[PDB]
C-alpha cells in the first residue's frame, strides 16, 4: 500500500497498545509541557506499560531510558535520527539518565566486517547520535565489544538471559536457521541485557529495580518482546517500551529508508544539492498526472512522501495543516510542496552536520567512557 | 565415551584414537620430551595415561627453537565435591609447567555450569573459587599462573569475548550439533558455550599475560571427553587467523563399581573425594573397588587375578610412583600369589597420604592467595611485540 504499512494492524498482531489522547494526555499532565510532535502527530504511536512509568515518575520514582543503535557503516540517513530524536526530548522532559546501545557485535557477526571496522563505526555513528544533543552529564554511548570487557555486570545478565531462551524461541522470533552461526542466535540476549540497570552497575548503586523505557522504531520490538517475557523469569522488571513509525523511504511509504538502498535515502553527509535533488527527482508524489489536473483535483497527502517528510520535521502545526489544505485543494503544486520540504531539510541537515563537527574524540570518549552520571541512586 | 564403554577392560583408547582422529603417543615422542626437557617423562606418559595427543610434535619443535608456548586446562565447577579422577589433569599440567618452565592459564567455567546445572550465578561462581583451592594445592607457581572464572573474566578483559564473539561468527548450529548433540529445544547459552571454551586457545584472549602478541603456540592437556570442544577449536583457528592449539590427552580415572564408566562426581561412592578421611578411604576401596580377582581364593592361586578389569590397580597406575614397585604389585596380583586384599591394602596406603597431603596443601590457600592467582596480571614471562 502506497499509504505506508498498516500500523493499526501491526499493534494488533503484535500484542502491543495504541497511544490514544488519553496517553496523551497523561504524559503532558504528568510533565507539564506539551507533547512533542511524534506523539501528537502518531509518529511514535504504540507503547508497552508506558502507564507503569508514568505511574513511577508520578511518584518521584526512578527510570531511565534506553536505545540502540546499529553501526552498520559511517553512513546514516535522516530515518536514523526518527528514534534518537525523540529519545532527545524524552530525556530533557522526563530528565532522566540514558543508556545508548552501539551494536559492533552484532554487525560484526552480520556482515562482512572486521571486529575494528565495526568498533569504528560505532564510535562514528556515536559522534551522530551525540549530535542530535544528548547531555554529557547524563547519557553513557557504549559499543559491545568494549563494554562486555569491562562491565561487571552486562555479560552476568547476558548469561542469566541466554538461560532462559531457547534456539526454538529465537527461531520463532527471528527466524534464525541451523545454518546461522552461534553468535547470531545467542545475540538477542546481548540487546537484552541493557534493559536491566544491574548491567550498568556504574551508574546504578548496584540496584535491579529501576524501571527502563525503551524508545524504537517498532522493528525492534520482537527484541523486546522476548526480553519482558523473561524478565520475570529471572527477577527482574519488564522493560517498558515506546515504538515509532518507519520513517519513509523516497520512491514510496511501501517501504522504509534503507541504508540498503542510498537511492531511497537522504543521508547525513548528503550536500544542499543532492538533497534537493533527490527530493524533486525522487521522492514520490501523491500529486496528479499534469498541473492541470493538480489545480483541479488536488493532491492526496496520504501518499505523498514529500507531505510525510513534512510531518516528521516540520515542527509548527499550522504552517503543516495549511501546507496539507492547499496540497489538498490544488492551492500548491507538489513542485512547491517538495520545494518546501527542501527548505526543511537542508537546515536540518546541514545544522546536524555542524554539531557533529564538534564532537572531538576527546569528547566522543566520555560519552563512551563507563562512569557514574549526574543522578543519584541510593 | 561411545565405544567399549561396555567392556570391563573400560574403553578401547586406541580405537578411540583413530575416531576422533588424534596421534598415539609414541616411545620416539616420549623420549623426544624427555631430551628435550632433560627430566624423566612423567609416569602417567610412560604408563599410556596419557596415550593421545595432537601437534605435540609441534610444540616440541618450538621449544627446541627457543619460541614460547603456553598451557591451558579448565575446570568445570560444578559442586565444591572434587574427586580423585579430577587432578589427573592438573597434576600433570603442573608436572608440564616444572619440566617446560612456561605461563599456564586455567579456566573455571562457572559459565558453563550455571548454564547446564540448576545453580545461581553466585553458586556457580563460589564453586569455581572453591575448585580453585583444591587446583592451586597441586603446587601451582603463582608467578607462572592465571586461574579465572568465566563470568569474572569476560568483564575485565579488552581481548577475551572479542575472540570469543570471532569463534561464535564462524561455527555454525549444524556444527555444534554434530559435535555435541545440542538440539533445537536447549538455550542459546548452551549452543555458543564451545566459544568460551574455544577462547583460551589463542594467547591475545590474555592481553596481560602475552602483551598483545598473537602467535604464541598453546599445549592444552586434558582427559579425551574435552576433545570435541578443541577439534571444533583446531578448525576455526585458521579461518580467523590463529594458530591452532596442541593437545595431550589422558583416559578417564575409573569409577569405584568398574573401568565401565568414569568416576563421577554425582555418585558419592563412585568415586574417592579430595574430602573423605583415611577411614573413608579405607572403606571405599574395601568395600567398593571392583576386583579382577578370582570368585574364590582356590581359583585365585591357580588361575591369578586379572590387572586388566581390576579397579584397585588402575588406581595403583595412577598414584604409585614406583615403577619397580608396580611392577611386583602386577606380577603377583596376576600369578595368584597375591590376593585383593593385599592389593587393596597397598592402595590405600598410597591414597591415604596423597589425600591427606592434598587436604593439608588445600588448608594454606588463603583467601588473598586464591584472589592473586585469579586476578589478570603479568605474570613472570615477558613477550615482545614491536610494530610502528
Ligand atoms: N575421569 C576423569 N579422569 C581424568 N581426568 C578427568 C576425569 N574427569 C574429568 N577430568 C579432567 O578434569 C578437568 C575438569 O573437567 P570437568 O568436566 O569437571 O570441567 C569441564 O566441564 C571442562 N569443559 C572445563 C574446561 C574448560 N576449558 C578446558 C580446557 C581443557 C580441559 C578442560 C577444560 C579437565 O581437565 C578434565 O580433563
Ligand atoms: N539492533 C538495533 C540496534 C539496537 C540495539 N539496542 C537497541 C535498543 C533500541 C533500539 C535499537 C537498538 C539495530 O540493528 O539497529
Ligand atoms: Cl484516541
Ligand atoms: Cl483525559
Ligand atoms: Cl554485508
Ligand atoms: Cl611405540
Ligand atoms: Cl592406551
Ligand atoms: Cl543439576
Ligand atoms: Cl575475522
Ligand atoms: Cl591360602
Ligand atoms: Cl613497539
Amino acid at each position: 500500500s502506497a499509504k505506508g504499512i498498516d500500523y493499526d494492524k501491526l499493534i494488533v498482531r503484535f500484542g502491543s497498545s495504541k497511544i490514544d489522547k488519553e496517553l496523551i494526555n497523561r504524559i503532558e499532565r504528568a510533565t507539564g509541557q506539551r507533547p512533542h510532535h511524534f506523539l501528537r502527530r502518531g509518529i511514535f504511536f504504540s507503547h508497552r506499560d508506558m502507564n507503569q512509568v508514568l505511574d513511577a515518575y508520578e511518584n518521584k520514582k526512578p527510570f531511565y531510558l534506553y536505545t540502540g543503535r546499529g553501526p552498520s557503516s559511517e553512513a546514516m540517513h535522516v530515518g536514523h535520527l526518527i528514534p534518537f530524536i525523540f529519545t532527545k526530548w524524552l530525556q530533557d522532559v522526563f530528565n532522566v539518565p540514558l543508556v545508548i546501545q552501539m551494536t559492533d557485535d552484532e554487525k560484526y557477526l552480520w556482515k562482512d566486517l572486521t571486529l575494528d571496522q565495526a568498533y569504528s563505526y560505532a564510535v562514528e555513528n556515536a559522534k551522530d547520535i551525540i549530535a542530535c544533543g544528548f547531555d554529557i552529564n547524563k547519557t553513557f554511548i557504549f559499543s559491545d565489544l568494549d563494554y562486555m570487557g569491562m562491565s561487571s555486570g552486562f555479560y552476568k545478565n547476558v548469561v542469566k538471559i541466554q538461560k532462559h531462551v531457547t534456539f526454538n524461541q529465537v527461531k520463532g522470533i527471528f527466524g534464525f536457521t541451523d545454518s546461522d552461526c552461534i553468535g547470531k542466535i545467542s545475540f538477542p540476549a546481548i540487546q537484552a541485557a541493557p534493559s536491566f540497570s544491574n548491567s550498568f552497575p556504574q551508574i546504578f548503586r548496584d540496584r535491579t529495580d529501576i524501571q527502563c523505557l525503551i524508545p524504537c522504531a517498532i522493528d525492534q520490538d520482537p527484541y523486546f518482546r522476548m526480553t519482558r517475557d523473561v524478565a520475570p523469569r529471572i527477577g527482574y522488571p519488564k522493560p517498558a517500551l515506546l515504538h515509532s513509525t518507519f520513517f519513509p523511504a523516497l520512491q514510496g511509504a511501501q517501504t522504509k529508508m534503507s541504508a540498503s538502498d542510498p537511492n531511497s535515502s537522504i543521508f547525513l553527509t548528503d550536500t544542499a544539492k543532492q538533497i534537493k535533488t533527490k527530493v524533486n527527482k525522487h521522492a514520490f508524489s501523491g500529486g496528479r498526472d499534469t498541473i492541470e489536473e493538480h489545480r483541479q483535483f488536488g493532491g492526496n497527502c496520504d501518499v505523498d512522501v514529500s507531505f510525510m517528510y513534512l510531518t516528521f520535521f516540520l515542527e509548527d502545526d499550522d504552517k503543516l495543516e495549511q501546507i496539507r489544505k492547499d496540497y489538498t485543494s490544488g492551492a500548491m503544486l507538489t513542485g512547491e510542496l517538495k520545494k518546501a520540504l527542501i527548505e526543511v531539510l537542508q537546515p536540518l541537515i546541514a545544522e546536524h552536520q555542524a554539531r557533529r563537527k564538534e564532537v572531538t574524540d576527546e569528547i566522543v570518549k566520555e560519552f563512551m567512557t563507563p562512569r557514574k552520571l549526574s543522578f543519584d541512586f541510593q
